[PDB]
């Protein structure tokens, strides 16, 4: 039994070196790992070439189901284990088994011996030789003798640590058993006071991690760039001490300090650190001191994860949740008869090389990322509750030959069982299992993770679609009306009129929803209760809300007013719009209260416009007179300037016209008091010299839309679709739940990817006949056999407008790489 610190493959093929903790101190020993690959060679009879020394066997493993691979054909799969040295020597010639006729690909050729050893063998290494000296003077061979023991406790750790840090010339070093700090080219006093301050502020953490790392140290602020080599050598002969690395140039530091390859090291890369251009000393001091005093908690968490997941310390990292998923899932498949499709240094599933080719169905499943939603505008007098839906993907996964696009059923079942056992373990107070459950969805979406298949992602998305529509149907089974739908928010119209009466109703409804077997794992929370709502859009609504219904007391009612349409008004009319919106909301509240006091038309709201008709008309007349008087004055030209915003496309002249048009369209949403609104609108339009059904008196959307789907937040794992045009500022740059700023070059890259996928989709479109909508089925042909000329499924003007709005968006904010992307066209 031995605890492995690190695995590492040698330059010679099939040879690996390990820093292991021998019964005394650490020790290094050499191994030999053969390779294992899977072929599809010939149909039933093959040129075996048995004279070559290797192991061959016709297996019956489960191959991945590619959409393009529709013909099973010959299925005599072969399992070949083979040392990599002879593989490299036989790669030279062509007359060999690897390259012949009827060779259909290699399925497990990109798996290093390091990976095979760390998945099958693990850190808990032991021997059962029962020639140990002869096996340690040379590399101990493992394929004949290998096994993994239990790993409940990895090791009782009591041994020194190292520390080398960099902040873009801020190379820093520290020793646990040292007593000095020197920094490469007021500071000392600030350093001492800050260290003492965070000492008392983290006394408890320091005490509870002192057994890992333990004190004032000498400070120094140091032709000087060669001292890294000297310090590394000095620490090499001073101790045998794990190294902690923190810099954006880890590979550069490893390649420029030759001594760093001689000891096991643990990397803690948290890059993207920048300088404030002024007073960088306090912030850098804070960074270094918090890193120094949090390394103990870091190593505690790392040893927890390692001794939980049977992974060596040096091969772990704080944010490598996907790696553990890959390791566990891969070993669970290895004990199974399923080929791993393992991939390295490429975000594509391994399929034998077929995956390099371009195929239409793969292209369409790659770019199918948009998610639908439900919006039913109108004015509601019934109470409406706002709920949130959580843990949707996990419940969707856990709940539930002919089709070539289907994902493999066996892998789906295995993943469901693994997720179920993780859920059960996390229920029994396991933080690691909880973190794994939280990170599962991010692992699924992220292509950078290995064992990633777009087919599986599409399968999950399709299942989520079906589950959401089923949930909507279930909510519709009882008395309910869905106002808005999304992956995160659902608004439901309640039959009753008083919020106080919906307490037991809402609780019973949510209880019944939870008790449903397919909705067992969902998490439902109620946020707000609505008294009177004017809902037309996600970004444009106003109403009266109470947070939560209390007992024996009248609830607190607050008014909300979110209207992007207000921004597109003239600067001088926005106060008028606000005031009149407030007045009309007050009138509707008053008439609903009066009707309720009395006891597809509803007398709750009918007759509400009689309260404010004449003052509104007089005010509109006064506004028209003043605008007529002072429109051509130069000093008054400032307040009549129509603002320009991203996504604006309408070109119009008279501001009062849009003011009244919006003020009438907001009222027209009644869907039950149409005639009164129409009479009022005609009377308003009579003030101008216009007519009831004129084109210029028609309201439109004063903005376009540009939505980015499946936007992810690293800190909170929140998934939402962000709109680059309709959304207000100071929300594009920060996550909704957690108030953490977003990275900007990520936004630019995502916009560029969306644009390029759009262009590709336009360029790969199909052709449809004009008269009969049948599709083109021939490569060369002038027209349909019937009458009619071909037209494209994707019209040109649509993509032209899309590019226009990309241009406007990129111009509004600072987006330079996107501008360069435009320029290359
Ligand atoms: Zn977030
Ligand atoms: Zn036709």
């Amino acid at each position: 039994t031995w605890e492995v610190l690190q695995y590492k493959d040698s330059g010679e093929p099939g040879v690996l070196e390990v820093f292991v903790t021998i019964n005394g101190k650490v020790q290094n020993i050499t191994f030999h790992i053969p390779k294992t690959i899977y072929m599809k060679f010939k149909s039933q009879t093959m040129p075996l070439q048995k004279i070559k020394n290797c192991l061959i066997e016709k297996s019956s493993a489960s191959l991945p189901n590619n959409p393009k691979t529709s013909n099973p054909a010959g299925g005599q799969l072969f399992k070949i284990t083979l040392p990599e040295s002879v593989f490299l020597e036989e790669k030279e010639n062509c007359t060999s088994i690897f390259n012949d006729e009827n060779v259909l690909g290699v399925f497990e050729g990109t798996i290093t011996p390091h990976q095979r050893a760390i998945m099958d063998l693990g850190a808990s290494v032991t021997f059962r030789s029962k020639a140990l000296g002869k096996g340690i003077q040379q590399g101990f061979e493992m394929k004949d003798l290998s096994m993994a023991e239990n790993e409940r406790y990895l090791s009782g750790f009591s041994m020194d640590i190292g520390y080398l840090l960099h902040f873009p010339e801020f190379f820093s070093l520290f020793k646990s058993w040292g007593d000095t700090i020197t920094i490469l080219v007021i500071n000392a006093s600030s350093l001492g006071q800050i260290y003492k301050q965070m000492f008392e502020k983290k006394k408890g953490k320091i005490e509870t991690y002192s057994y890992l790392v333990d004190i004032n140290f000498e400070f120094v602020y140091f032709k000087l760039y060669r001292r890294l080599s000297q310090e590394t050598t000095k620490l090499k002969e001073e101790r045998g001490f794990l190294l902690l690395l923190q810099s954006p140039f880890i590979t550069k530091l490893l390649g420029t300090i030759r001594l760093l390859n001689q000891m096991p090291i643990v990397k803690l890369s948290l890059n993207e650190v920048l300088l404030p251009q002024l007073n960088w000393q306090p912030t850098l001091l804070k960074k270094l001191v918090n890193h120094v005093l949090s390394s103990g908690s870091w190593i505690s968490h790392l040893i927890k994860l390692s001794q939980y997941s049977n992974i060596p310390i040096c091969n772990l990292r704080l944010d490598s949740m996907d790696y553990i998923i890959d390791v566990l899932y891969a070993r669970k498949l290895k004990k199974e008869n399923i080929v791993l499709w393992w991939n390295e240094k490429a975000p594509l599933p391994d399929h034998g090389g077929i995956q390099n080719d371009f195929d239409l169905n793969t292209s369409w499943i790659m770019n199918d990322s948009e998610f639908p939603k439900i919006n039913n505008s109108g004015v509601y007098d019934n109470v409406v509750l706002d709920v949130g839906v959580d843990n949707l993907t996990v419940n969707t996964i856990l709940t539930s030959e002919f089709v070539h696009d289907a994902f493999s059923n066996d892998a789906l079942n295995v993943l469901r069982g693994m997720l179920k056992e993780w859920w059960d373990e996390a229920l029994k107070e396991n933080s690691t299992a909880d973190l794994l459950v939280n990170s599962l969805a991010s692992w699924v979406q992220n292509p950078n993770a290995k064992l990633f298949d777009g087919l599986l992602r599409y399968h999950v998305h399709n299942l989520t679609k079906k589950a959401l529509l089923q949930l909507v149907n279930e909510f519709s089974a009882l008395g309910s009306t869905i106002v808005y739908a999304d992956r995160n928010q659902i608004l439901i119209k309640t039959n009753k009129y008083s919020p106080e009466n919906c307490y037991a109703y809402s609780q019973y409804m949510m209880k019944a929803v939870r008790t449903n077997p397919m909705f067992s794992y969902l998490d439902l929370n109620i946020k707000r209760y609505w008294d009177l709502l004017i809902w037309m859009d996600k970004f444009n609504f106003s109403g009266l809300a109470c947070i939560e219904i209390e007992e024996k007391e009248n609830q607190d009612y607050t008014a909300v007013s979110q209207w992007q349409l207000k921004k597109f008004l003239s600067p001088i009319y926005q106060p008028e719009f606000e005031d009149w919106m407030m007045i009309i909301l007050d009138s509707m509240l008053k008439t609903k209260q009066s009707y309720l006091k009395l006891n597809s038309v509803e007398n709750s709201l009918n007759g509400f416009s009689h309260l404010f008709s004449k003052p509104l008309m007089k005010r509109v007349k006064k506004l028209f007179k003043n605008q007529q008087e002072f429109i051509l004055d130069p000093q008054y030209e400032a307040d009549y300037v129509i603002p320009v915003l991203p996504g604006s496309h309408l070109n119009v002249k008279n501001p009062l016209l849009e003011l009244v048009k919006s003020l009438c369209h907001v009222m027209l949403l009644s869907k039950s008091t149409i005639l009164e609104i129409r009479t009022l609108r005609k009377e308003l339009l009579k003030i101008f010299e216009l007519r009831e059904f004129a084109k210029v008196a028609e309201f439109k959307d004063p903005s376009l839309s540009l939505v980015v789907p499946d936007f992810l937040c690293e800190y909170c794992f929140f998934i939402s679709d962000i709109d680059f045009c309709k959304a207000a500022p100071e929300s594009i740059f920060s996550c909704v739940r957690c108030h953490k700023a977003f990275n900007q070059v990520l936004l630019q890259e995502h916009l560029i990817q969306k644009l390029r996928s759009d262009i590709e989709s336009y360029l790969i479109q199909d052709l449809r006949c004009s008269r009969c909508h049948k599709v083109k089925r021939d490569y060369m042909s002038a027209h349909c056999p019937c009458a009619g000329a071909w037209e494209g499924t994707l019209p040109r003007e649509s993509i032209v407008q899309k590019l226009n709005v990309f241009k406007q968006v990129a111009k509004y904010y600072g987006f330079d790489i996107l501008l360069s992307c435009i320029a290359d066209l």
